[PDB]
């Protein structure tokens, strides 16, 4: 109980670094990136008792989760790979690990400020996402 509050909300995609570079670690192909790359996504995320929903909607693709902390899933991410991801909160910090084909990526998202951060992180390459509240 009111474990994510602070997280819950409508949030818009308002500055992004090094994007590109995530995506091609991550193995995304070049259309994928650029049209990827151009989208303003927004960030739905709700909480019903136990199970987090996190929506994103843009131009590109809109895609839904929703998961019990700690718990593994199955998803289908925006660039189509097949992966199961685990999402826990450390710290404050809601932190999603997705793994498939052997790899690794985690995706960390943060209230600083009035800000939601997003980290995105494929081995040595980092990128930050920052949305602000719609
Ligand atoms: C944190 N984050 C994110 O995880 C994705 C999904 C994603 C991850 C990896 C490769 C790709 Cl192509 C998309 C995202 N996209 C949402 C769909 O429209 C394009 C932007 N924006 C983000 O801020």
């Amino acid at each position: 109980s009111h474990m994510c509050d602070a997280f819950v909300g409508t949030w818009k995609l308002v500055s992004s670094e090094n994007f590109d570079d995530y995506m091609k670690e991550v193995g995304v192909g070049f259309a994928t990136r650029k049209v990827a790359g151009m989208a303003k996504p927004n960030m739905i995320i709700s909480v019903n008792g136990d199970v987090i929903t996190i929506k994103s909607e843009s131009t590109f693709k809109n895609t839904e989760i929703s998961f019990i902390l700690g718990q593994e899933f199955d998803e289908v991410t925006a660039d189509d790979r097949k992966v199961k991801s685990t999402i826990t909160l450390d710290g404050g910090v809601l932190v999603h690990v997705q793994k498939w084909d052997g790899k690794s990526t985690t995706i960390k998202r943060k209230r600083e400020d009035d800000k939601l951060v997003v980290e995105c992180v494929m081995k040595g390459v980092t990128s930050t996402r920052v949305y602000e509240r719609a």
